[PDB]
């Protein structure tokens, strides 16, 4: 009768409010914290009235009518959000559709800097307001963050402050915890964005195919029926969340988590751990759960997928099922392949049946179908071993450097901050994945690269600058990585005009944390490539070494700025000669 009552009742006041805060922060990213709290409280008050009497006026309206109406009350909307006021003239679903379309993936808000005294203080004078603020700050920075999971991370954030605010060493307890929480936020943000990007750019059939492969790897003892059931339900969950319907998404997620733990015995022995937990931790745990051991009765596949004479009829009679089945089977036995590699193999199997079934004798044609997968598998294994060798020889900083050079050559039109962010994220894939046991390196690498490349695509959507990127981003989800890997120096590119200030450093740099020093150096590196696109990697590496050396010296100096001022312009001129 009243959706708002229903969700309120299912979720309870705490989570209802939390989720409704997230929604509003993500939709209206610039509004101050206080406006949002007020709007939340109001909606929540409405919900309570409806829970008391679902016949009451307007209680029957949809959530989005209700929430969309609420957002359209904010003061200074047309000033703050010029582009959004027009959305408020529209009805639903056209309205919500407009709000979504204008969500910002790179609002470039200030970085969230742990300030342990000020924060423990604010925490103590009002913990409820302190945690709301966290949800708000994160939601706003990541307008597609998986709602339910943000509530989860908010609990971890509360545990952090609970533990550390009364400790001997406040920052010793707290700054590493919050640094690791921020890594976990960024990674989770990037996983969820890929899901919503997959719905937007490729459709639900693409999200389902990804999720069949992934969950078949994770739960290889489950049967296909069960995998499909979970994938169907998980797909709806994310479709809701990616469409800003967070209350429905949370409720539906909890139903799923219950389902999974009721049937954990016929799903995976790894879920026991997770099913013994409170709600949000449980959901988090199932979502991140490790892959089960491979059953001893995995069926040989030749017979059904290469040898049977009826394949062409079966395939024609129901393509999506026959293929989904193939994908389930192949993926469950292949936790050692990435999801994209599995999807590229499925598309080749498909392509082989399309080809062979239109020929005179299909069975002799499709008899060698499994053999066409060999090169699909070797290419990425070889790439991962090569980049991991490099990573291990040179370390994170220089691997990031190598990737920054790589990406600037491929897309020299992209802004420097994007190239640097992206080269740095790509480089961290080496740190995450290369040290893992070797059978894990390919899946770790490609699954994480999908997250980084999607980020590039998402930023590119905002600020299109290169047709090569557009094409790689939109042609084929499964082929993205190979498509990006194949790009080379854009030759059409006119070297960017030399501007000496760009390469000109000052003593300000000396006071930065290491991190931020690297970014400054890494930004100059991209600029060196834009101006000398044909310089080799070996030349850029030497020239940047000379820049680091110079920065280290001048920062070690008696009179830092005089140092920078005398030595710098010479290095700037001479380094250009060392390039292309
Ligand atoms: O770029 C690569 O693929 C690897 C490579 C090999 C030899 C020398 C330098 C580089 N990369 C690289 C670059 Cl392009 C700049 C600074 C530091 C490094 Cl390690
Ligand atoms: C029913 O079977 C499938 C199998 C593989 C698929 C792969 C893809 C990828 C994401 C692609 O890039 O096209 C999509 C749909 C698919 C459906
Ligand atoms: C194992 O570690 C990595 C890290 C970064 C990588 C980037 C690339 C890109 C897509 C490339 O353009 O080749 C490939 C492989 C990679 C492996």
């Amino acid at each position: 009768k009243s959706e708002i009552a229903h969700r309120f009742n299912d979720l309870g006041e705490k989570h209802f409010k939390g989720l409704v805060l997230v929604a509003f922060s993500q939709y209206l990213q610039q509004c101050p914290f206080e406006d949002h709290v007020k709007l939340v409280n109001e909606v929540t008050e409405f919900a309570k009235k409806c829970a008391a009497d679902e016949s009451a006026e307007n209680c029957d309206k949809s959530l989005h009518t209700l929430f969309g109406d609420k957002l359209c009350t904010v003061a200074t909307l047309r000033a703050t959000y010029g582009e959004l006021a027009d959305c408020c003239e529209k009805q639903e679903p056209e309205r919500n559709e407009c709000f979504l379309t204008h969500k910002d993936d790179h609002p470039n808000l200030p970085k969230l800097k742990p300030e342990p005294d000020a924060q423990c203080a604010a925490f103590q004078e009002d913990p409820d307001k302190f945690l709301g603020k966290y949800l708000y700050e994160v939601a706003r920075r990541h307008p597609y963050f998986y709602g339910p999971e943000l509530l989860f991370h908010a609990e971890e954030y509360k545990a952090d402050f609970t533990e550390c605010c009364p400790a001997d060493d406040k920052a010793g307890c707290l700054i590493p915890k919050l640094d690791a929480l921020k890594e976990r936020i960024l990674l989770s943000s990037a996983k969820e964005r890929l899901k919503c990007s997959s719905f937007q750019n490729f459709g639900e059939r693409a999200v389902k195919a990804w999720s069949v492969a992934r969950l078949s790897q994770k739960f290889p003892k489950a049967d296909f029926a069960e995998v499909s059931k979970i994938v169907t339900d998980l797909t709806k969950v994310h479709k809701e969340c990616c469409h800003g319907d967070l209350l429905e998404c949370a409720d539906d997620r909890a139903d799923l988590a219950k389902y999974i733990c009721e049937h954990q015995d016929s799903i995976s022995g790894k879920l026991k751990a997770c099913c013994d937990k409170p709600l949000l931790q449980k959901s988090h745990c199932i979502a991140e759960v490790k892959e089960d051991d491979l059953p001893s009765d995995l069926p040989a596949l030749a017979a059904d997928f290469a040898e049977d004479k009826e394949i062409c009829k079966h395939y024609k009679d129901a393509k999506d099922v026959f293929l989904g089945t193939f994908l389930y089977e192949y993926s469950r036995r292949h936790p050692d392949y990435s999801v994209s590699l599995l999807l590229r193999i499925a598309k080749t199997y498909e392509a082989t049946l399309e080809k062979c079934c239109a020929e005179a004798d299909p069975p002799a044609c499709y008899a060698t179908v499994f053999d066409q997968f060999t090169p699909l598998v070797e290419e990425p294994k070889s790439l991962v071993k090569k980049n991991c060798d490099l990573f291990e020889e040179v370390g994170e900083y220089d691997f990031q450097n190598a990737l920054i050079v790589r990406y600037t050559k491929k897309a020299p039109q992209v802004s420097t901050p994007t190239l640097v962010e992206i080269g740095r994220t790509l480089g961290k894939v080496g740190s995450r994945c290369c040290k893992l046991p070797e059978s894990e390196r390919l899946p770790c690498s490609e699954n994480h690269l999908a997250l980084a490349l999607n980020r590039l695509c998402v930023l590119h959507e905002k600020t299109p600058v290169s047709e090569k990127i557009t094409k790689c981003c939109t042609d084929s989800l499964a082929e993205r990585r190979p498509c990006f890997s194949a790009l080379e120096l854009d030759e059409g590119y006119v070297p960017k005009e030399f501007k000496a200030e760009t390469f000109t450093f000052h003593a300000d740099i000396c006071t930065l944390p290491e991190d931020e020093k690297q970014i400054k150096k890494q930004s100059a590196l991209a600029e060196l490539v834009k101006h000398k696109p044909k310089a080799t990697k070996e030349q850029l590496k030497t020239v940047l070494g000379n820049f680091s050396a110079f920065v280290a010296k001048c920062c070690g100096a008696e009179d830092k700025e005089a140092c920078f001022a005398e030595e710098g312009p010479k290095l700037v001129a001479s380094s250009q000669l060392a390039l292309a």
